[PDB]
């Protein structure tokens, strides 16, 4: 069926059901999900954790402590937990990195072409680097749309997820050791199928009429 | 098969201006901007669309400096939305949303409505005052919009670039959002590619999840 069907029937699940695995095949598909997710400038400034296992999830989930003990069930009864991550700052080596694999890939005729996209690449990367001073927040706002994308895509897929903003981000970066890594926690998302627990499955759906949040011109 | 329409989809270069969108697919654009979540489901966004002439041209005005080489694609598109986020979260905001899920029958009792609206606010409270950063958390949000919609185009069948090399100031005073309380950050042209978009035959490349991924 239809994108928009899907989107107007995908939901938050608040309570998943542990003995609902994904599917091996699935488990490789919300990866690919990950890893070709859209970016500025193909800057691809992110990292994933993919917890599948009642060791990993149990990890990710101490981030569920203080006042964020509401998600805990949530991370540990899912199948799978991806925790979204951003890089802490954008360094040229990295930049290097991402212009040397779209060449690899073919994407550039001759050495100039290239030349031209690493270019492309410094202007932006220059310009939240060293103008705006926001280049930690340009990054995030990357992975933000890769949460989007991925939300969308594994309802698709027919699974269920839940977007979490609810998690202590100190603790799980010191638990997987990210700081040294480059790298900070930003989203947390489980990954399954809803148990009948989830009392959200079946409410309807609500958002501000369009007459309110969108101009037609 | 959404995992067919990730791999195949890409940022379309330049638009063939002859092909518009149905009026379903017109309809179906606004549906996709409308639904996708968001933290505390807040919705802190405002989205124009421009569907004729003169409004998308309005909207290329802002890629008239730096930016030259991005008025074609905004005017050649059969839709252009610009996603724009608030400036600020106010109180009048957050009790629009709880009173739009409690029209929409999302709670069963007045207290579940009231426990609603101090989670939301709790959130609200602590990115304005103690983080610091509500605009960008709002925009976060937005983002997040943006690449549910860039899926979403792809799996109708439809071809977009997400655009960032627009000036925001430049569109902010074009559509006055600035009193408003919003703030242009994306611009995504919708529609369908031309035989000259280079991007079309060229392979998509993505860094290897040995780099970018983490299995526990
Ligand atoms: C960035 C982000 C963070 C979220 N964090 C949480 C969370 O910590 N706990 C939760 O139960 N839902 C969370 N949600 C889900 C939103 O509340 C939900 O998307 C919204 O109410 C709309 O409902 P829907 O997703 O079912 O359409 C989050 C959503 C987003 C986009
Ligand atoms: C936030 C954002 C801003 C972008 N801005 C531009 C832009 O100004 N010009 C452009 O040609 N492409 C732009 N793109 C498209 C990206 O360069 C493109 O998504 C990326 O190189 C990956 O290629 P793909 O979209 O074909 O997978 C933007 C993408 C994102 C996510
Ligand atoms: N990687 C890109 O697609 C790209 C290339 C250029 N250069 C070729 C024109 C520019 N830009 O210069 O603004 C901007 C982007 N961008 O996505 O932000
Ligand atoms: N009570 C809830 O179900 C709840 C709680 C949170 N926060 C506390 C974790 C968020 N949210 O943050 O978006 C959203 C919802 N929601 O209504 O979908």
């Amino acid at each position: 069926m239809d994108i928009i069907s899907v989107a107007l029937k995908r939901h938050s699940t608040k309570a998943f059901d542990a003995s609902k695995k994904l599917t091996p095949e699935q488990a490789e598909q919300i990866k690919t999900l990950l890893q070709y997710s859209p970016s500025s400038t193909n800057s691809q400034p992110w990292h994933f954790i993919v917890a599948s296992t009642e060791e990993g999830k149990a990890r990710v989930a101490k981030s569920a402590a203080g006042n964020y003990v509401f998600n805990e069930r949530k991370m540990l009864d899912a199948s799978h937990v991806v925790v979204f991550c951003a890089k802490t700052a954008m360094d040229d080596v990295w930049l290097k990195l991402v212009v040397d694999q779209e060449d690899a890939d073919g994407r550039f005729a001759t050495p100039e072409a290239k030349a031209a996209n690493d270019k492309g690449r410094k202007f932006f990367a220059d310009m939240h680097r060293k103008d705006l001073h926001d280049d930690a927040e340009w990054m995030a706002k990357q992975v933000y749309l890769n949460v989007g994308n991925f939300l969308l895509g594994v309802a698709a897929l027919g699974l269920d997820a839940v977007p979490i903003e609810g998690f202590d981000a100190a603790i799980l970066d010191a638990e997987f050791g990210l700081k040294e890594k480059g790298y900070t926690s930003l989203v947390v998302v489980p990954v399954g199928h809803h148990s009948v627990e989830d009392f959200n499955a079946t409410l309807p759906k609500s958002r501000l009429p369009q007459n309110i949040t969108l101009t037609e011109v």
